[PDB]
């Protein structure tokens, strides 16, 4: 499986370890994927794609790499199943209301409630664990 994601300060890539962590615990095997080293193609022969991005200004998708990547993906991914996780800061979930919508939008199925951790994981390492584990058993 793959997991991509986009992260200023590493929050949100921690989150994408310890989901990764989840799904190899279940037996699985997993590649975390920064977005500015993703090819598109091979991510487009996944069954499920885990996207992750933290909660950037006002309450968006991150602007110069994360969002025009899904730009890019959104006519190819009718159908597919995702799977959305970020750290945020401030508010409540805002930006990622908006992703799923969005996703859901474009014809995507997403399989799990998105995964949203406020700042670094630390405390909710067990959920993000929890939630690779969820992903792996679709
Ligand atoms: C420029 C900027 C804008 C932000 N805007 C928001 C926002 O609108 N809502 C929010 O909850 N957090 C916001 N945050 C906080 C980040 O989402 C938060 O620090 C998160 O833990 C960052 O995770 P990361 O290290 O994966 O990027 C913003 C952070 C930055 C740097």
């Amino acid at each position: 499986m793959k997991i991509v994601y986009w992260s200023g300060t590493g929050n949100t890539e921690k989150m994408a370890e310890l989901i990764a962590k989840g799904i190899i615990e279940s037996g699985k095997d997993v590649n975390t994927i920064n977005v500015s080293d993703v090819n598109i193609d091979e991510l487009l022969n996944e069954d499920i794609l885990i996207l992750g991005c933290s909660a950037m200004g006002p309450e968006v998708l991150e602007e110069s790499e994360f969002e025009p990547f899904i730009e890019e993906i959104s006519t190819k991914i009718s159908g597919k199943k995702v799977a959305l996780f970020g750290s945020y800061g401030w508010g409540d979930g805002k930006w990622m209301r908006d992703f799923e919508e969005r996703m859901n939008g474009y014809g995507c199925v997403v399989v799990e409630t998105p995964l949203i951790v406020q700042n670094e994981p630390d405390e909710a390492e067990q959920d993000c664990i929890e939630f690779g584990k969820k992903i792996a058993n679709i």
